[PDB]
């Protein structure tokens, strides 16, 4: 086909037509994964070589977009990777993906190319990540996502501008400290959720690439609010998070086109473990419908269907009971802020019966979990149910079995 050397030796060609041809001849062939080959390793070195001192300088603006694509192609090669993780060759891609502090129009087709060569070379090239962060990417990054509503971006150009800000605040700490405290990350990705989701009649379905989207808004959300939350928090940021947890019980709520709504759902569950706890009364705040499950004079969908997710969850796990312990936090504190809630979970989880671990019911895998290796998965399984239990140690041990529960009364003192 279009050999790596061939088009090395076509750009030792001087004339502008063979390399336009040869590069594009390279694009069609190698766009697909499979056909990479270890074979090829120098040459595809030495070519990417030929193509960073290019792009370090400028890229004509005919024929831009295939120049970028060669790139694209070249970094998801380890090898190549390090040659343009340059200061100019990041500042050239930066200015052509627009998020550079440059100008102060769009080719939609430049613009997504050139996000896609970043982010290939800040996943695996840590020089890359730092000189990202240098460059302040995040900044006009950040800005382009306020924009969704006002400007019509393509759904391509989208997911990379938020899966590079997935990249940046999951890489480095400077970056995804500077996205919560400097650029409103929360406020501005709560806001792009909404859009998203088409919310204010509830979310029913999700189309499959609202949901692609949506997700990788959940992993940033997720990334600037995992240890960043003092849960000591104001009453202005106290109604953002309530604010964004009313966006999630849609999502508990809601499904996603093909198998991704098990996906989604756990990025949802995820997010909800880290807002501050006395936010998610949100969670209860659904008014009822009639079409409903009701309990008490409350509407216990949304409990009803976290307790679905947990038990889902807990089949597929085997050796990764981790993903577990979000669900199992969100549920344990509704039934503290919730009466309904903490009975109703009583009577599905530990319902009055007549071996509190062995069986395949609900209650003896929770158990189970109480006699784990990870010291958070067996707490947060024990607080479960012992708040189930309405934190009363006779009761606990009945349903529990004391030699299961001796390590919850030990840890409490």
């Amino acid at each position: 086909g279009m050999e790596p050397r061939a088009v090395a030796d076509a750009l030792e060609t001087g004339e502008e037509d063979a390399v336009t041809e040869a590069l594009r001849s390279f694009n069609r062939e190698h766009s697909q994964s499979f056909t990479f080959d270890d074979a090829q390793q120098e040459d595809r070195k030495r070519l990417a070589k030929l193509l960073v001192s290019v792009l370090e300088q400028g890229l004509s603006p005919k024929h831009r977009v295939t120049w970028l694509q060669t790139i694209r192609i070249l970094s998801r090669d380890r090898s190549c990777l390090d040659s343009f993780a340059s200061r100019q060759s990041l500042h050239a891609l930066a200015c052509y993906a627009d998020i550079a502090i440059s100008e102060e129009p769009p080719d939609m087709d430049v613009l997504l190319e050139s996000l896609k060569c970043l982010c290939n070379l800040v996943l695996s090239s840590p020089t890359a990540q730092m000189l990202a962060a240098e460059a302040r990417l995040v900044v006009r990054l950040a800005e382009r996502v306020g924009l969704y509503r006002k400007r019509s971006y393509p759904h391509e150009v989208q997911f990379f501008d938020l899966r590079l800000l997935f990249l940046l605040t999951a890489l480095r700490t400077d970056v995804r400290q500077q996205l919560f405290q400097e650029l409103h990350g929360v406020r501005l990705l709560t806001d792009a959720l909404e859009l998203t989701l088409g919310v204010a009649n509830p979310l029913v379905i999700l189309p499959a690439q609202e949901t692609e989207r949506a997700m990788e808004i959940l992993k940033v959300l997720f990334n600037i609010t995992f240890d960043s939350v003092k849960r000591e928090v104001d009453e202005e940021d106290a109604a953002l998070y309530r604010y964004l947890g009313t966006l999630l019980r849609h999502c508990v709520m809601a499904d996603a086109a093909g198998d991704r709504t098990e996906e989604f759902h756990g990025h949802t569950v995820n997010l909800l473990g880290n807002l501050p706890l006395k936010c998610l009364d949100v969670l209860l705040a659904l008014e009822l419908h009639e079409g409903s499950l009701e309990f008490m004079g409350v509407n216990m969908d949304v409990i009803n269907a976290l307790l679905a997710f947990l038990e889902k969850r807990l089949h597929q796990t085997h050796r990764l009971k981790e993903c577990v312990a979000p669900v199992l936090s969100v549920l344990t504190e509704c039934a503290r802020m919730h009466r309904p809630a903490r009975k109703f979970l009583k009577a599905q989880v530990l319902p009055p019966l007549r071996r509190p671990e062995v069986g395949d019911l609900l209650r003896n895998k929770l158990v189970r979990l109480m006699t784990h290796l990870d010291t958070d998965v067996k707490r947060v399984a024990a607080e479960f149910l012992f708040v189930l239990c309405s934190e009363s140690v006779p009761r606990f041990i009945k349903y529990t079995g004391y030699g299961n529960a001796a390590g919850l009364l030990a840890a409490r003192g």
